[PDB]
C-alpha cells in the first residue's frame, strides 16, 4: 500500500551539481516526491550572442538531475505556467507504460500534473518532453534532463566490490539545430508558429549548429568548470537525448563506465572514450591521480571544440612524476 | 557427409513476421533450404507519394528473416528472374569464406544460384547484396535483410538461464539517399544507369532522405502495428545494413539486449537504449508490464518522427497503477 | 627508482606494420624509448589525385603503432624539425596528466621535447597532436596514430585463457574534410593560415570528403593488401581519432573483441561489426579459415566503398567444402 510509505521531498539543484541523496538507502522504499515548472526562455548558447527560444525543466537545460533508488516511487508534480505558450509533457526512459508518462501528462500553459512510478530498474535514464507531433523540437530545444536510480545498495564494480564516489556531476549535452539561411547565418523567428517548419528543415539535415555542455558554449568552464582533488572519486553522468557522444576526460579515463547507464550490468574498466548512445544517459566513475587542467569532451573534436562540446576540470593536489614528467622540456 | 543429414525447406514469410522454427533444436543439424526471388519493384516509402525503385529479396524491404541453429547448413536457392534488370548476389555476415557468399552467388537476370554455408556462429546476422562496385546502391536500395542462428539449446540469460520468447518480430531498419535537387525536391530516373551518379551523389551526402521500418514511414502501425499481451516475452530483432541505429521502446525496455546481435555473449540488462553498428543485427528481449500504446523508435528523434524510423506496439491487458499511475490528471 | 630500470629502444614501422615486441613480458618493468619526428607533407588522398597537407608523426598517417606493457614507462623524444611550419604536441590517451602530455610537449619548429609517461591501464589507446585551439585540425590532417599496452601476460579470451596472435596489423581510419567551392570541388591553399577558416568551415559540416586506411584510398589493396594464411590468428587493431567507425572483415567475423579496446574487459564473442568510438582503438582478434580476399571495411559501406574506408587481406591455403560451397553455380 504505497500510503503507507515514507514521502520525502526533494529540492531540486541546477546541473552540473546534483541535489543532496545517499548511496547505500538509509531507509525502506519510498515515495519521492519532485517538482518542476516548465520555462520557456530565452538562452544565448555561444559566444557570439546566438540567442534561441529553449525549452526548459526548471529553468535550465539539461533540466537537473532526480536520484532515487530501485524500487522507491517517483511522484513528479509538473507545473506548466501560463506565461508558457505551448502544451509540454514529460517522458521518463526509468517507467514503465504509457510512453513513459507522456500519455499522462500533458499540459497546456496554466495546467499542472501529478504523475507517479515505480523506478523498477537501476541507472541513469532520460527523461525528456514528447508532444505528440512535436517531439524532436521540443527535445532539441533542451527539454530533457536525467533521472539516476541506485541500486539500494549503491554501486558495484565488476567483481561486485563497492564503488562509492565523493563527488557526482551531471554534464547534459544538447544538440541545437538553428535555422539557417542559404548564406548560413542564424534566423530568429516571431512566434514559434512560424518558427516551426524551418525548425523541423533545420533538424532533417541531421547537422547541428551547437553541441554545448550544460546549455551553451563554455558553461562548464573559468569560474564555472568541475572541480576535484586529486584522490577524489568523481562519478560523471552524461546524457544525449537525440544523438550519439562519445565522452572522453582529456588526460584520464573511465575507470570504470556503464556506457549505456544500466547499473546491474558489470561496468567496462578503463575506457579512453566511450559510445552513449542517443536517448540515454551514462555514467563514469574516475579517481584523480594528477592536478592540473582537464578538458571533459564529445571525442568528436569538431563536436568539442567547434561547437561547444567541452568542458574543464580544474584539480587540486600535488603531481605525480612517476606517472608524468617532462624529462627534457620543450627546447631548440 | 552432409548428404546424409536431414533436410528442411523453409517457407520465408514477409517481415515483421518470422517464419515457423523452434528456439531449442528438436533435431540434430540439418541442411535448411531456403529459395528467395530477387525483385525490382517501385516502391512508395512515405507520406507524400515518394517513389522508389527498391531491390528486394523476396518482394520486401527489408528480406525476410531466415532462422537456423548452430552448425545447421543453410543452403540459399537465389533466383533473379529476367523481369529484373541488374546483377545480383548475397552475402551472409553469418558465413565464412568468399565475401560471405557474395563471390560466389553472381546472378544476371535470367539466372539462378545455390550457396550452402554452415552456421558455425549463433547470433542475428546481416544479409545483403555486395555487387563489386555498386554495393552501397544496392544495400541502400533495400536489398538486405537479416538471419537469425539460435543456439542449439536456445538463448540464456547473463546467468545462463533460460530466456524463451513467446512471439519475435523482425524490423529492418533502412536508411534511403533519394536524390534531391538544388531546390531538394526528389529527382527520379529513367534507368537504373542514368540513375546511379547522382545516386552515388546522394549517398556521398552521408544524410539519408528518410529512415524506415519495414520498407516505409508508417509500415508498422495502424492495422499493422505490432502487437503482443502483458506478460509476453517479446523478442524484437532489428538489423541496419549500412548505418548505426539506436532502438528505444517508448514505455518500456530493452530486458535483455545483444546490441551487437552474438549470443555467446552475456546480454546487457536493463537497457533503455542501445546501439546497433551499421552492418550488424542486433536482438532486445522484452516482458510487457503494461498495455497500451507503445512506439519502437531510433531515438535520434529526428530520424524517428520526422524521417519515418518508427513503430509501434499494441499491447492488451490490464493496467498496473503500482507501476504508473497519474495522482493528478492534468488541470488548472 | 626509474633510473635503475632496463631501457630498451624500440625502432618503429610504418603502418599496418608493427614493431615487433613480445606479447608476454619477457622482463620486468622497463623504460620503452621511442623517437618521432613529425613531418608536415603533401599527401596524394584518393585516385583524383586530391592532394592535401598532412601533417605527421613520423611520416605516415596514421602514426605508428607504439606497443610496450602494462606498467612500462614510456619515454618519447618528439622533434619538430625547422622544416616545419606549426606548433604540435601529443596527447597520449594511455597516459594519466597534463592533458595525456599535450600540455608538457608544445613544439615550435626547430624544437624538440622528451615525455615520459607510466602506462597503467592495458588497451590499444589513441595518441594524437592537440594544440590549444586548433586541435581537430591537426587530428583531421593526419597527426594521429596509436599505442598498444599489453597486459604483461598477454591477451586473455572471455573465460581467462591466452590468446595468442600470429600477426598483428594497425589499420589507422582518417576522415579528411578537404574543403569544397559551392560547385563541389575541392580547394587549394597557398599557406596553412590562409587555410585555416575554410578548413574550419569544412569540418563543421561534420560530413567527411574522405575516409580513408593508412592514408590514402586504395593504400591496403593491391601490393599493400593483408596477408595471412588459413589457421593463422591475427590481430587488428583498428583507431579513429575524431569520428565513429564499425569495422568489419568481409567473410570473416571478430572471434574475439575489445570494440572499444581495454583489455582488463572480457572481449566481445563472434562479432560482425562492431562500434570503435571516435577518439578511441579497438581491437579483433580472428582466426581465418578460408583462403582467398577478404575486404576489411567500415560497414557503413558508403564509408567504405565511394568514401576510402576499405582494405583487402589476401589469405593463402586449402578452400573448406564443409563451411562453404557453391552447390550449383551460377546459370541460365
Ligand atoms: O515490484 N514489481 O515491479
Ligand atoms: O567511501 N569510502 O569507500
Ligand atoms: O549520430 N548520432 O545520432
Ligand atoms: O585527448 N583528448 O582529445
Ligand atoms: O548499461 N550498461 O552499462
Ligand atoms: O564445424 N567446424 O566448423
Ligand atoms: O516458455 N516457458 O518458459
Ligand atoms: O552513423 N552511422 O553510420
Ligand atoms: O521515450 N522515447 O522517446
Ligand atoms: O554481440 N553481443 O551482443
Ligand atoms: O604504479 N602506480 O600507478
Ligand atoms: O602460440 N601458440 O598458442
Ligand atoms: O559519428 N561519429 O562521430
Ligand atoms: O559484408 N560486408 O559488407
Ligand atoms: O574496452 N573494452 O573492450
Ligand atoms: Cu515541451
Ligand atoms: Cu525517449
Ligand atoms: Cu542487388
Ligand atoms: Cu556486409
Ligand atoms: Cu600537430
Ligand atoms: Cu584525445
Amino acid at each position: 500500500d504505497i500510503s503507507t510509505l515514507p514521502r520525502v521531498k526533494v529540492d531540486l539543484v541546477k546541473p552540473p551539481f546534483v541535489h543532496a541523496h545517499d548511496q547505500v538507502a538509509k531507509t525502506g522504499p519510498r515515495v519521492v516526491e519532485f517538482t518542476m515548472t516548465i520555462e520557456e526562455k530565452k538562452l544565448v548558447i555561444d559566444r557570439e550572442g546566438t540567442e534561441i527560444h529553449a525549452m526548459t525543466f526548471n529553468g535550465s537545460v539539461p533540466g537537473p538531475l532526480m536520484v532515487v533508488h530501485e524500487n522507491d516511487y517517483v511522484e513528479l508534480r509538473l507545473i506548466n505556467p501560463d506565461t508558457n505558450t505551448l502544451l509540454h509533457n514529460i517522458d521518463f526512459h526509468a517507467a514503465t507504460g504509457a510512453l513513459g508518462g507522456g500519455a499522462l501528462t500533458q499540459v497546456n500553459p496554466g495546467e499542472e500534473t501529478t504523475l507517479r512510478f515505480k523506478a523498477t530498474k537501476p541507472g541513469v535514464f532520460v527523461y525528456h518532453c514528447a508532444p505528440e507531433g512535436m517531439v524532436p523540437w521540443h527535445v532539441t530545444s533542451g527539454m530533457n534532463g536525467a533521472i539516476m536510480v541506485l541500486p539500494r545498495d549503491g554501486l558495484k564494480d565488476e567483481k561486485g566490490q563497492p564503488l562509492t564516489y565523493d563527488k557526482i556531476y551531471y554534464v547534459g549535452e544538447q544538440d541545437f539545430y538553428v535555422p539557417k539561411d542559404e548564406a548560413g547565418n542564424y534566423k530568429k523567428y516571431e512566434t514559434p508558429g512560424e518558427a516551426y517548419e524551418d525548425a523541423v528543415k533545420a533538424m532533417r539535415t541531421l547537422t547541428p549548429t551547437h553541441i554545448v555542455f550544460n546549455g551553451a558554449v563554455g558553461a562548464l568552464t573559468g569560474d564555472h568548470a568541475l572541480t576535484a582533488a586529486v584522490g577524489e572519486r568523481v562519478l560523471v553522468v552524461h546524457s544525449q537525448a537525440n544523438r550519439d557522444t562519445r565522452p572522453h576526460l582529456i588526460g584520464g579515463h573511465g575507470d570504470y563506465v556503464w556506457a549505456t547507464g544500466k547499473f546491474r550490468n558489470p561496468p567496462d574498466l578503463d575506457q579512453e572514450t566511450w559510445l552513449i548512445p542517443g536517448g540515454t544517459a551514462g555514467a563514469a566513475f574516475y579517481t584523480f591521480r594528477q592536478p592540473g587542467v582537464y578538458a571533459y569532451v564529445n571525442h568528436n573534436l569538431i563536436e568539442a571544440f567547434e561547437l561547444g562540446a567541452a568542458g574543464h576540470f580544474k584539480v587540486t593536489g600535488e603531481w605525480n612524476d612517476d606517472l608524468m614528467t617532462s624529462v627534457v622540456k620543450p627546447a631548440s
